[PDB]
Protein backbone atom coordinates (compact mmCIF):
# COMPACT_ATOMS: atom_id res chain seq x y z
CA UNK A 1 0.00 0.00 0.00
CA UNK A 2 2.99 2.45 0.88
CA UNK A 3 4.90 -0.46 2.59
CA UNK A 4 5.77 -1.08 -0.59
CA UNK A 5 8.20 1.98 -1.19
CA UNK A 6 9.56 1.82 2.22
CA UNK A 7 10.56 -2.15 0.99
CA UNK A 8 11.97 -1.00 -2.38
CA UNK A 9 14.28 1.65 -0.51
CA UNK A 10 14.32 3.67 -4.08
CA UNK A 11 14.52 7.28 -3.31
CA UNK A 12 12.52 8.55 -6.36
CA UNK A 13 11.69 11.97 -7.42
CA UNK A 14 14.38 14.01 -5.73
CA UNK A 15 18.30 15.49 -6.28
CA UNK A 16 21.27 16.79 -4.27
CA UNK A 17 21.58 20.46 -5.17
CA UNK A 18 23.19 23.49 -3.88
CA UNK A 19 20.49 26.02 -2.89
CA UNK A 20 21.89 29.19 -4.01
CA UNK A 21 22.39 31.32 -0.86
CA UNK A 22 21.57 27.90 1.19
CA UNK A 23 24.73 25.23 0.80
CA UNK A 24 23.67 21.96 0.15
CA UNK A 25 19.76 20.53 -0.02
CA UNK A 26 17.59 17.92 -1.43
CA UNK A 27 15.43 18.76 -3.88
CA UNK A 28 12.30 17.83 -5.90
CA UNK A 29 13.06 16.14 -9.10
CA UNK A 30 8.79 15.59 -9.12
CA UNK A 31 5.48 16.76 -8.44
CA UNK A 32 4.17 15.37 -4.96
CA UNK A 33 0.58 15.38 -4.10
CA UNK A 34 -0.07 16.60 -0.05
CA UNK A 35 0.29 13.04 1.73
CA UNK A 36 2.58 11.15 -0.81
CA UNK A 37 5.54 9.11 1.00
CA UNK A 38 8.42 11.02 -0.18
CA UNK A 39 11.46 9.03 1.62
CA UNK A 40 12.19 7.16 4.37
CA UNK A 41 14.52 8.34 7.01
CA UNK A 42 17.04 5.31 6.73
CA UNK A 43 19.28 4.25 9.31
CA UNK A 44 20.03 1.62 12.28
CA UNK A 45 16.82 0.53 14.47
CA UNK A 46 17.93 0.22 17.76
CA UNK A 47 17.01 -0.01 21.47
CA UNK A 48 18.12 3.49 23.95
CA UNK A 49 21.10 0.99 25.71
CA UNK A 50 22.65 0.52 22.10
CA UNK A 51 22.35 4.69 21.21
CA UNK A 52 23.54 5.33 24.51
CA UNK A 53 26.54 3.47 24.03
CA UNK A 54 27.04 4.48 20.40
CA UNK A 55 26.42 8.07 21.61
CA UNK A 56 29.09 7.58 24.16
CA UNK A 57 31.61 5.92 21.08
CA UNK A 58 31.19 8.29 18.32
CA UNK A 59 33.92 10.27 17.37
CA UNK A 60 31.71 13.59 16.99
CA UNK A 61 31.43 17.06 18.03
CA UNK A 62 28.04 17.54 19.42
CA UNK A 63 28.12 20.78 18.00
CA UNK A 64 28.21 19.58 14.14
CA UNK A 65 24.85 18.14 14.71
CA UNK A 66 23.33 14.67 15.50
CA UNK A 67 21.75 12.05 12.99
CA UNK A 68 20.05 9.95 16.20
CA UNK A 69 16.74 10.40 16.53
CA UNK A 70 14.71 9.11 19.53
CA UNK A 71 10.45 8.02 19.45
CA UNK A 72 8.60 6.27 21.41
CA UNK A 73 6.59 3.10 19.49
CA UNK A 74 4.46 1.00 21.00
CA UNK A 75 5.13 2.03 24.60
CA UNK A 76 9.08 1.11 23.89
CA UNK A 77 12.06 3.59 22.71
CA UNK A 78 13.40 3.35 19.71
CA UNK A 79 16.55 5.16 18.36
CA UNK A 80 17.21 5.72 14.28
CA UNK A 81 20.90 6.13 14.11
CA UNK A 82 21.63 7.76 10.73
CA UNK A 83 25.21 8.81 11.54
CA UNK A 84 26.59 6.91 8.97
CA UNK A 85 28.21 8.87 6.11
CA UNK A 86 25.45 7.17 3.73
CA UNK A 87 24.38 7.86 0.33
CA UNK A 88 20.47 8.08 1.14
CA UNK A 89 18.81 11.57 0.58
CA UNK A 90 16.44 11.85 3.55
CA UNK A 91 19.21 12.71 5.99
CA UNK A 92 20.35 15.62 3.89
CA UNK A 93 16.74 17.10 3.50
CA UNK A 94 16.58 20.59 5.45
CA UNK A 95 14.97 21.34 8.19
CA UNK A 96 12.47 24.21 8.43
CA UNK A 97 9.68 25.59 10.79
CA UNK A 98 7.62 25.49 7.53
CA UNK A 99 8.43 22.43 5.33
CA UNK A 100 6.79 20.37 3.13
CA UNK A 101 7.66 17.37 4.54
CA UNK A 102 6.22 16.14 7.71
CA UNK A 103 7.73 12.93 10.21
CA UNK A 104 5.15 9.90 10.46
CA UNK A 105 5.92 6.23 11.91
CA UNK A 106 5.38 3.56 9.44
CA UNK A 107 5.19 0.05 10.88
CA UNK A 108 5.76 -3.35 8.70
CA UNK A 109 5.76 -6.64 10.40
CA UNK A 110 5.94 -4.47 13.97
CA UNK A 111 8.66 -2.90 12.70
CA UNK A 112 8.84 0.82 13.06
CA UNK A 113 10.37 3.04 10.36
CA UNK A 114 10.78 6.85 9.93
CA UNK A 115 9.51 8.15 6.91
CA UNK A 116 8.88 11.64 5.22
CA UNK A 117 4.96 12.28 4.35
CA UNK A 118 4.52 15.65 2.05
CA UNK A 119 3.05 18.03 4.24
CA UNK A 120 1.14 20.22 0.83
CA UNK A 121 1.91 19.67 -2.85
CA UNK A 122 5.17 20.04 -3.93
CA UNK A 123 6.53 21.44 -7.50
CA UNK A 124 8.87 19.60 -9.53
CA UNK A 125 12.22 21.98 -8.60
CA UNK A 126 11.33 22.96 -5.45
CA UNK A 127 13.38 22.22 -2.14
CA UNK A 128 12.11 19.22 0.14
CA UNK A 129 12.20 20.80 3.54
CA UNK A 130 11.47 18.48 6.80
CA UNK A 131 9.06 19.15 9.89
CA UNK A 132 8.63 17.20 13.03
CA UNK A 133 5.43 15.42 12.66
CA UNK A 134 4.91 14.35 15.92
CA UNK B 1 28.25 16.14 49.61
CA UNK B 2 27.88 16.34 45.76
CA UNK B 3 24.20 16.58 46.65
CA UNK B 4 23.99 20.64 48.05
CA UNK B 5 26.24 21.60 45.39
CA UNK B 6 23.87 20.07 43.01
CA UNK B 7 20.55 21.66 44.33
CA UNK B 8 22.38 24.90 45.09
CA UNK B 9 23.45 25.71 41.25
CA UNK B 10 26.60 26.79 42.67
CA UNK B 11 29.10 26.30 39.96
CA UNK B 12 32.52 27.30 41.71
CA UNK B 13 35.73 25.96 40.46
CA UNK B 14 35.13 27.01 36.89
CA UNK B 15 35.19 30.02 35.01
CA UNK B 16 34.04 30.71 30.80
CA UNK B 17 36.94 31.49 28.61
CA UNK B 18 37.68 31.81 25.24
CA UNK B 19 40.10 29.56 23.89
CA UNK B 20 43.08 30.33 21.21
CA UNK B 21 42.14 28.76 18.15
CA UNK B 22 38.27 27.47 19.47
CA UNK B 23 36.37 29.97 21.03
CA UNK B 24 34.00 29.57 24.09
CA UNK B 25 35.12 26.93 26.78
CA UNK B 26 35.17 26.39 30.62
CA UNK B 27 38.05 26.41 32.71
CA UNK B 28 39.37 24.69 35.87
CA UNK B 29 39.79 27.88 38.27
CA UNK B 30 40.79 24.62 40.74
CA UNK B 31 42.20 21.30 41.09
CA UNK B 32 39.73 18.09 40.69
CA UNK B 33 40.95 14.87 42.14
CA UNK B 34 39.71 11.82 39.74
CA UNK B 35 36.41 10.87 40.69
CA UNK B 36 35.55 14.75 42.13
CA UNK B 37 32.43 16.06 40.99
CA UNK B 38 32.51 19.11 38.35
CA UNK B 39 29.39 20.51 37.14
CA UNK B 40 25.64 19.17 36.51
CA UNK B 41 24.59 18.96 33.00
CA UNK B 42 21.71 21.47 34.19
CA UNK B 43 18.16 21.66 32.32
CA UNK B 44 14.61 20.73 32.17
CA UNK B 45 14.09 16.81 32.95
CA UNK B 46 11.43 15.89 30.63
CA UNK B 47 9.67 13.12 29.41
CA UNK B 48 10.25 11.82 25.93
CA UNK B 49 6.09 12.84 24.94
CA UNK B 50 7.29 16.32 25.86
CA UNK B 51 11.27 16.16 24.45
CA UNK B 52 9.44 15.10 21.36
CA UNK B 53 7.03 18.39 20.94
CA UNK B 54 10.00 20.89 22.08
CA UNK B 55 12.22 18.83 19.50
CA UNK B 56 8.78 20.17 16.77
CA UNK B 57 8.96 23.06 18.42
CA UNK B 58 12.10 24.52 18.67
CA UNK B 59 13.29 26.82 15.56
CA UNK B 60 16.97 25.42 15.52
CA UNK B 61 18.54 24.13 12.97
CA UNK B 62 19.83 20.58 13.75
CA UNK B 63 23.15 21.45 11.80
CA UNK B 64 24.09 23.44 15.21
CA UNK B 65 23.61 20.22 17.48
CA UNK B 66 21.03 19.20 19.95
CA UNK B 67 21.37 19.98 24.04
CA UNK B 68 18.69 17.21 24.27
CA UNK B 69 20.23 14.41 26.35
CA UNK B 70 18.11 11.01 26.30
CA UNK B 71 18.19 8.30 28.86
CA UNK B 72 16.29 5.36 30.76
CA UNK B 73 15.50 6.03 34.57
CA UNK B 74 14.36 2.92 36.10
CA UNK B 75 10.83 2.34 34.17
CA UNK B 76 10.80 5.36 31.90
CA UNK B 77 12.53 7.04 28.72
CA UNK B 78 13.28 10.83 30.01
CA UNK B 79 15.57 13.76 28.52
CA UNK B 80 17.61 16.45 29.92
CA UNK B 81 16.88 19.34 27.32
CA UNK B 82 19.22 21.93 28.19
CA UNK B 83 18.57 23.83 24.75
CA UNK B 84 17.34 27.07 27.04
CA UNK B 85 20.45 29.50 26.90
CA UNK B 86 20.95 29.60 30.55
CA UNK B 87 23.71 30.96 33.21
CA UNK B 88 24.89 27.25 33.61
CA UNK B 89 28.57 26.19 32.93
CA UNK B 90 27.51 22.44 32.40
CA UNK B 91 26.30 22.87 29.07
CA UNK B 92 29.22 25.34 27.67
CA UNK B 93 31.72 22.47 28.54
CA UNK B 94 33.45 21.36 25.03
CA UNK B 95 33.53 17.92 23.78
CA UNK B 96 36.70 15.88 23.50
CA UNK B 97 36.95 12.08 23.06
CA UNK B 98 40.52 12.46 25.17
CA UNK B 99 38.76 14.71 28.06
CA UNK B 100 38.76 14.81 31.54
CA UNK B 101 34.89 14.57 32.58
CA UNK B 102 32.90 11.54 32.65
CA UNK B 103 29.30 11.78 32.42
CA UNK B 104 27.10 9.83 35.26
CA UNK B 105 23.86 9.56 36.71
CA UNK B 106 23.51 10.89 40.02
CA UNK B 107 19.93 9.92 41.89
CA UNK B 108 18.80 12.61 44.62
CA UNK B 109 15.28 11.50 46.42
CA UNK B 110 14.53 9.68 43.39
CA UNK B 111 15.30 12.54 40.94
CA UNK B 112 18.10 11.82 38.29
CA UNK B 113 21.16 14.23 37.83
CA UNK B 114 23.28 13.98 34.74
CA UNK B 115 26.24 14.84 36.50
CA UNK B 116 30.00 15.03 35.26
CA UNK B 117 33.00 13.93 37.36
CA UNK B 118 36.76 14.29 36.84
CA UNK B 119 38.07 11.24 34.83
CA UNK B 120 41.12 12.20 35.55
CA UNK B 121 43.23 14.59 38.16
CA UNK B 122 42.52 18.15 36.25
CA UNK B 123 44.81 21.28 36.88
CA UNK B 124 43.49 23.93 37.32
CA UNK B 125 44.33 26.65 34.46
CA UNK B 126 42.98 23.59 32.13
CA UNK B 127 40.27 23.70 30.16
CA UNK B 128 37.15 21.03 31.03
CA UNK B 129 36.57 18.54 28.57
CA UNK B 130 33.32 16.05 28.80
CA UNK B 131 32.88 12.64 27.01
CA UNK B 132 30.01 10.29 27.83
CA UNK B 133 30.36 7.62 30.47
CA UNK B 134 32.84 4.84 29.50
CA UNK B 135 31.39 1.24 29.60
CA UNK B 136 33.80 -1.25 31.08
CA UNK B 137 33.25 -4.32 33.58
CA UNK B 138 35.89 -3.17 35.37
CA UNK B 139 36.21 -1.42 39.18
C1 LIG C 1 24.14 12.60 18.12
C2 LIG C 1 24.73 12.56 19.51
C3 LIG C 1 24.54 13.90 20.21
O1 LIG C 1 24.82 14.96 19.65
N1 LIG C 1 24.07 13.87 21.46
C4 LIG C 1 23.68 15.08 22.15
C5 LIG C 1 23.42 14.90 23.63
C6 LIG C 1 22.96 16.21 24.27
N2 LIG C 1 23.78 17.35 23.90
C7 LIG C 1 24.80 17.74 24.68
N3 LIG C 1 25.06 17.05 25.81
C8 LIG C 1 26.06 17.43 26.63
N4 LIG C 1 26.37 16.69 27.77
C9 LIG C 1 25.76 15.39 28.02
C10 LIG C 1 26.12 15.24 29.49
C11 LIG C 1 27.39 16.04 29.73
C12 LIG C 1 27.41 17.14 28.68
N5 LIG C 1 26.86 18.48 26.34
C13 LIG C 1 26.64 19.21 25.22
C14 LIG C 1 27.47 20.28 24.96
C15 LIG C 1 27.24 21.02 23.81
O2 LIG C 1 28.04 22.08 23.50
C16 LIG C 1 29.07 22.54 24.35
C17 LIG C 1 29.67 23.76 23.67
N6 LIG C 1 30.24 23.35 22.38
C18 LIG C 1 26.21 20.69 22.94
O3 LIG C 1 26.03 21.45 21.82
C19 LIG C 1 24.82 21.30 21.07
C20 LIG C 1 25.37 19.60 23.21
C21 LIG C 1 25.60 18.85 24.36
C1 LIG D 1 17.98 18.71 19.42
C2 LIG D 1 17.02 18.23 18.34
C3 LIG D 1 17.74 17.41 17.30
O1 LIG D 1 18.79 17.80 16.81
N1 LIG D 1 17.19 16.24 16.94
C4 LIG D 1 17.89 15.37 16.01
C5 LIG D 1 16.98 14.36 15.32
C6 LIG D 1 17.82 13.50 14.39
N2 LIG D 1 18.62 14.30 13.47
C7 LIG D 1 18.11 14.56 12.24
N3 LIG D 1 16.88 14.07 11.94
C8 LIG D 1 16.32 14.30 10.74
N4 LIG D 1 15.04 13.81 10.46
C9 LIG D 1 14.27 13.09 11.46
C10 LIG D 1 13.13 12.55 10.60
C11 LIG D 1 13.02 13.43 9.36
C12 LIG D 1 14.41 14.04 9.17
N5 LIG D 1 16.97 15.01 9.80
C13 LIG D 1 18.20 15.51 10.04
C14 LIG D 1 18.84 16.24 9.06
C15 LIG D 1 20.10 16.76 9.32
O2 LIG D 1 20.73 17.47 8.33
C16 LIG D 1 20.00 17.93 7.20
C17 LIG D 1 21.00 18.40 6.16
N6 LIG D 1 21.77 19.51 6.74
C18 LIG D 1 20.73 16.55 10.54
O3 LIG D 1 21.98 17.08 10.76
C19 LIG D 1 22.79 16.70 11.89
C20 LIG D 1 20.07 15.83 11.53
C21 LIG D 1 18.80 15.30 11.28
Amino acid sequence: RIDELIESGKEEGMKIDLIDGKGRGVIATKQFSRGDFVVEYHGDLIEITDAKKREALYAQDPSTGCYMYYFQYLSKTYCVDATRETNRLGRLINHSKSGNCQTKLHDIDGVPHLILIASRDIAAGEELLYDYGD
